[PDB]
């Protein structure tokens, strides 16, 4: 916009606070595994496995401490 001297302020805080994790990718199939409150980690237990994982991003885009993605059966919906 050329010189328009904007204040700017990202006045926004997230509309999702959470995520919640499946067990799945089938939205009728997948099975509630829990809530994690977006900004911290949360060590999800599958299968067996424990995933370290942190709930960095409003999409619940779920990252894991050591920088690994996630398996695709784990799911995560912004809450």
């Amino acid at each position: 916009s050329g010189r328009e001297n904007l204040y700017f302020q990202g006045h926004m805080a997230a509309p999702a606070r959470f995520c919640v994790y499946y067990d799945g990718h089938l939205p009728a199939t997948r099975v509630l595994l829990m809530y994690v409150r977006i900004g911290t980690t949360a060590t999800i237990t599958a299968r067996g496995h424990e995933f370290e994982v942190e709930a960095k991003d409003q999409n619940c885009k779920v990252i894991l401490t050591n920088g690994k993605q996630a398996p695709d059966w784990l799911a995560a919906e912004p809450y």
